[PDB]
């Protein structure tokens, strides 16, 4: 059971609603409700229970994200610093973090609340450049700041030199951002629970590059020559962080969680099929 | 320290002067040597003890296979099922499961007879259709036995129903796999200790397919509509099972593990990048 409820998101205005909806519903149901200090605002809660998301994060047991993917993102990032279980309620079709469909949300949550829930882990990536410590729940993203501008660099995997490249950049995924980013990449899908992290090239300079896969408890390094151009590394779509010349990135399994949970009638693969297109039972 | 090392392999009759070679360097440096039957006989080696495969693989505490990948492919299918340690000798340039230069493999091979040796596991791959019980070392193959047939078959993964597909089939390569034929297919490089098992599809319908990679720990089930067409499955390029009508293949990971030892100074991604045609080091 979980005593105190979170409500996390940021609300055009009609996604209020459901906002609304949730916390009165969640209250009449005899649950403690935390909602963010903004949407306290927005819906002029007098009586509520406010927090940063951090608060939430370290007093709620639970934090149900509203809202899309993106939402989630900000709110996944934090809320993985802190042991309290994470599930979300999309805007229309499913996505790969938020299985609550709006149109059944409540009595979803209503059998969740039950302890009718499959709890499962996502791990996050951790970067330093050498030190700025920056995490992401997707990819982080090695690229120059002209759009169209060839870089070169050497990928040291667990200390040892793996191999060179001359590219527009490098992308490194874990199994919860193989479908993003790196997907449209030409990078392949992981299964969530997958031990793995994924490199993709962009826009290689040799025709032999390929998605490489690799152990996630592998540590990444990546050195460079020179630096007349702006090299960054983004996270999760983040501000980029600049490079400097003589320093190095390095990228390793963090040591946060994404407490995630789903309701009983959830599966990855339902997911994946309704999002990519793929075909459903033939006979 | 290894008491008894068999010499594996089947020699073009050059190759010859190699095992040749092994076997008297091996002799006077006084190990017990058990050769394969068909090279005993080759050179007419008259004091030789002897045996198969499956023989040397239960008496020799070490298999030194000479030859190509190919020659390596048979030959580990089966030295897997033992306790044995393999290594193997290439012909020419370094390949994924030989990395003994002919130029070199005595002192090579002599320091690890020292015991300087990195010895790691690769997992094989079974398949039953329902019992016929195969295995594969680099990969499964679902396809008909016209080239371009397309057929229609359902996916489960760990009993539960994943995606549907019509296509020309699927590989299921494993780590050690995922360089070979499935590289070919437009699949992604998997690590080789690595737990993951990646299927990719041969010739899609539909443009939204992509290498799936899950857990190496994961059970597969292909099911099919109806047979007018002859589905078959192949195990590392071996004689094709014919699948009959009501019929499934369940494919997982097998229990028997290839023990392979390498020289200290092996390293998979320089192996790889030789291989591949990857930049080397820059600066």
């Amino acid at each position: 059971r979980f005593d105190c409820i979170g409500i996390v998101g940021h609300p055009h205005p009609a996604a209020l609603a459901t906002h609304e909806i949730l916390y009165h519903w969640l209250k009449a149901r005899g649950y403690a409700v935390m909602v963010e200090q903004q949407i306290a605002h927005d819906l002029n809660l007098t009586d509520a229970i406010t927090g940063s998301l951090a608060d939430i994060g370290q007093k709620a047991d639970l934090a149900v994200v509203v809202g899309g993917d993106g939402n989630m993102l900000g709110a996944a990032r934090v809320l993985a610093r802190y042991d309290i279980k994470v599930i979300g309620v999309n805007r229309g079709n499913l996505g790969f973090l938020t299985d609550l469909d709006p149109d059944n949300a409540l009595q979803q949550l209503s059998d969740v609340l039950e302890g009718e829930y499959l709890s499962e882990q996502r791990f996050l990536l951790e970067t330093h450049v050498r030190s700025r410590i920056s995490t992401a729940i997707n990819e982080v993203v090695l690229h120059p700041g002209k759009v169209a501008h060839m870089i070169e660099f050497e990928v040291y995997i667990d200390d040892r030199f793996a191999f060179s490249q001359r590219s527009d950049g490098l992308i490194i995924a874990t199994p919860t951002g193989s479908t993003a980013y790196s997907l449209s990449a030409g990078g392949p899908i992981l299964t969530p629970t997958l031990d793995a992290i994924v490199l993709v090239p962009m826009f290689p300079h040799t025709l032999t590059a390929r998605p490489l896969v690799i152990s996630s408890s592998s540590t990444i390094r990546l050195k460079f020559s020179h630096i007349t151009s702006d090299l960054e590394i983004s996270c999760d779509s983040q501000i980029a962080l600049p490079i400097q010349e003589g320093e190095e990135v390095l990228i390793r399994r963090s040591d946060f969680h994404l407490n995630l949970i789903h309701p009983k009638d959830y599966s990855y693969f339902n997911t994946l099929s309704t999002k990519l297109g793929w075909s459903k039972k033939l006979f």
